[PDB]
């Protein structure tokens, strides 16, 4: 099994984001999202699956942060500028069907950042980036 | 918009279930799962969508409880004896393509119960079953 423990950092007082969806993809015997000490903990049955957290702010901004393991190496991606019909479960499935998402997963990134249309930065950084007990920061700008 | 507020009653000390996935379907401008006063709150953009909570117990038992609005009336369904590849997001999507799930949704039930292979009962009952501010108990046997 693989575990990814996620700590969320919010740095900008002009918004407040909160989790509104948490999904687990069906490969590698699935998995579970739970909470321990205010951290989001994804446990997966083996290498080859992932889970997505969707966040929403009062001002209408939203994004997904997806975490997984591909051929025993961690990966992550952020999708911003979400339309109302781009829920977390829609995005999570796309990592195994849609070319640009698949390629993001295949990059096996220990860190990734992107800006939305409003210019806000979002970053994931794995602070424990190897082995079966993985830890990442999600930093919202 | 439609809101469904869910209170979880665990009645049997021989197991302990906790939520491990919370998904939102893409129709009707999607929606959001949040928590207020230990209650799971689903808000949806209009009629025609739903959200799934998956629960897991440390003895290996699990189930999905899905809540939504179909043709302006609440619906619910429970799926248990889940295979490892039947995550919450898998089940949630099935309500919009798999005929038996579609039919369960279209029944617009305000009350439903079912047993798993171990003989445990699971029940959803809407205590406020009318209008746009809906309230349900999820009762674990
Ligand atoms: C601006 C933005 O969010 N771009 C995302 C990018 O971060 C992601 O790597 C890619 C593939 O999933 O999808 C894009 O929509
Ligand atoms: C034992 C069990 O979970 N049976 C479920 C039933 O409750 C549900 O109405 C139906 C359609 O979704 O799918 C079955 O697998």
């Amino acid at each position: 099994t693989y575990k990814i423990t996620v700590r969320v950092y919010q740095t900008n007082p002009n918004a407040f984001f909160h989790p509104v969806e948490k999904t687990v993809w069906k490969y590698a015997n699935g998995g579970t999202w739970t909470i321990t000490d205010d951290q989001h903990v994804l446990t997966m049955g083996g290498s080859g699956t992932s889970g997505t957290l969707r966040f929403h702010a009062d001002n209408g901004e939203s994004f997904t942060a997806t975490f997984g393991v591909h051929n025993y190496k961690r990966w992550c991606d952020i999708v911003t500028n979400l339309a109302a019909d781009e829920t977390g479960m829609v995005i999570n499935q796309q990592y195994y069907s849609q070319k640009n998402r698949e390629e993001a997963r295949e990059r096996q990134l220990s860190n990734y950042e992107v800006k939305n249309a409003k210019g806000r930065n979002f970053e994931i950084v794995y602070t424990e980036a190897e082995g079966n007990d993985l830890h990442a920061n999600l930093i919202i700008g």
